[PDB]
C-alpha cells in the first residue's frame, strides 16, 4: 500500500457523465486498488466536498492540494502532499474517467521496475513531421509512434530531482515523464487501451457513454 | 474542369449513415465541385449501381475500376481510368464521408501549386517515439506533428513516375503521398478539419451522426 495518486481535478472535470461528475470515475478506480495508499486531489477548495463525501467509503487516505497556474505547478503542489515514504507517484488527469484497473496495475508495475512509466497506445493515424513551410520532412514509422495517456507513474525521488531541474532552469513541460526524459533516465511506455479517452467536449462525452454502455 | 477523383470504395464503406451508404457522402461532395471533371469509383462490380443510379444527377463523368489486393493496387487500378489530360488526381478514402467542400478546394489548390498535397490536422495527443524495448526515444515536437487524412492530391505524371518506382522495386505504401516522398518531390500538408473523421466502427458512426446534426 505504497502508491500515492495525484489526481489533477483543478469545471470540465465536473461535467456529469451518467449523472456523476467525470472526476469521480477515476477517483473510485484508484481508491479500490490495494497498492494505492492515498489520493491527493488537486482542486479548487470549492470542490473538495465532491470527494470528501466519499471518504469513509474508500480504503485510501484522502488529501488535498491547491492547483497552480499551469499543469506542472498543479503537479508540484500535489507532490508536496504525498507521503514521505511512498514508493511511487501515479499522476492522473481526471478528464480520463475510463482508465481500467488492469491498465493502472500495468503502468504501476512498469513504473516500479523502470522508475518512470506512462500508459500509451499505438497511434492509429498516419503521422508526418511537417516543417514551417508546411512541407512533409518525413513520414514517421507507424510501428514506432505512441499516443500518450495518463497515468504517468514516477518514483518520487526522481520526480523531485526533475522538479529541481524544472524550477532551476525555467522548464515548461506539458506531461510528467518529460521531466524524467530531461534527466536521461528511462521512461517505459506501458500499452493501454483505446477506451481511455480524454473527455473534454460533448462529442467525447457521447463516446464515453457509449463505452460505458458496452 | 481538370481534376480526376479516385474514390476508393473497394462493406464498411456501405454501412448506412442516416440511411445512406457512407460512400455516397463524399461522392456527392466531389460531384458538386466545378474543378472535378470525373470520378473513378474503385469498387467491386457488385456495388456499381449504388453510384450509377445517380449518374444523371451529377455534373461529372462517372467511371469504374476494379479493386486490387492492397490499397496501392486499388489506387493503381483507378489511375488507369483517369483522363489522359487531367491536371490533378485527387485520391479519397470513401470511409471519410464528412470532408468539407472548402477543405477539398484547399488541398486541390495546394496540390496544383506543389504537385502533391494532403489534408492534415495537427495532432492533439502527445506523441512519443518508442523503441523496441518500449522506452521513449524522444518526445516529438507538438508544433511539428500532423495527422493525415484524405484527399491526397497528386499531379498524374508524378504519380505515374512514383508507381514506376513502386512496381520496379516492390515498395509497400499505405498512402499516396509516400510515393512522392520517395521521389524527393515536395508534399504540402493542407490544414483541414477535425470533423473529417474515418468511419469504420459503430462508435465512429455515432460521432459522424453527431457531426452531421451540428
Ligand atoms: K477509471
Ligand atoms: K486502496
Ligand atoms: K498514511
Ligand atoms: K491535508
Ligand atoms: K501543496
Ligand atoms: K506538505
Ligand atoms: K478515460
Ligand atoms: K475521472
Ligand atoms: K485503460
Ligand atoms: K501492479
Ligand atoms: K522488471
Ligand atoms: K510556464
Ligand atoms: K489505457
Ligand atoms: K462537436
Ligand atoms: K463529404
Ligand atoms: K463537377
Ligand atoms: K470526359
Ligand atoms: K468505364
Ligand atoms: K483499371
Ligand atoms: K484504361
Ligand atoms: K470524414
Ligand atoms: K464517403
Ligand atoms: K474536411
Ligand atoms: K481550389
Ligand atoms: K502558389
Ligand atoms: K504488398
Ligand atoms: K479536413
Ligand atoms: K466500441
Amino acid at each position: 500500500k505504497s502508491v500515492s495518486v495525484i489526481l489533477l481535478a483543478g469545471p470540465k472535470q465536473y461535467i456529469p457523465l451518467l449523472g456523476q461528475p467525470i472526476a469521480l470515475y477515476s477517483f473510485f478506480t484508484f481508491s479500490r486498488m490495494p497498492e494505492v495508499k492515498e489520493i491527493v486531489v488537486v482542486c479548487d477548495p470549492f470542490f473538495r466536498d465532491i470527494f470528501e463525501e466519499y471518504e469513509e467509503s474508500i480504503d485510501v487516505d484522502l488529501r488535498f492540494a491547491i492547483p497552480g497556474k499551469e499543469r506542472q505547478d498543479s503537479v508540484y503542489s500535489g507532490l508536496q502532499e504525498i507521503d514521505v515514504n511512498s514508493e511511487l507517484v501515479c499522476i492522473h488527469d481526471s478528464a480520463r474517467p475510463l482508465v481500467n484497473t488492469e491498465d493502472v496495475e500495468k503502468v504501476l508495475k512498469d513504473g516500479s521496475a523502470v522508475g518512470a512509466a506512462v500508459l500509451g497506445v499505438p497511434a492509429k493515424a498516419t503521422i508526418k513531421e511537417v516543417n514551417s513551410d508546411s512541407l512533409v520532412v518525413k513520414t514517421l514509422d507507424r510501428k514506432t509512434l505512441w499516443e500518450m495517456q495518463t497515468p504517468q507513474v514516477i518514483k518520487p525521488e526522481l520526480l523531485k530531482k526533475g522538479f529541481e531541474l524544472v524550477k532551476s532552469e525555467g522548464l515548461e513541460v506539458t506531461d510528467d515523464v518529460s521531466i524524467v526524459e530531461y534527466l536521461k533516465h528511462p521512461v517505459y511506455v506501458s500499452q493501454g487501451s483505446y477506451t481511455n479517452i480524454k473527455v473534454t467536449t460533448p462529442d467525447d462525452l457521447l463516446l464515453a457513454e457509449r463505452i460505458l454502455s458496452e
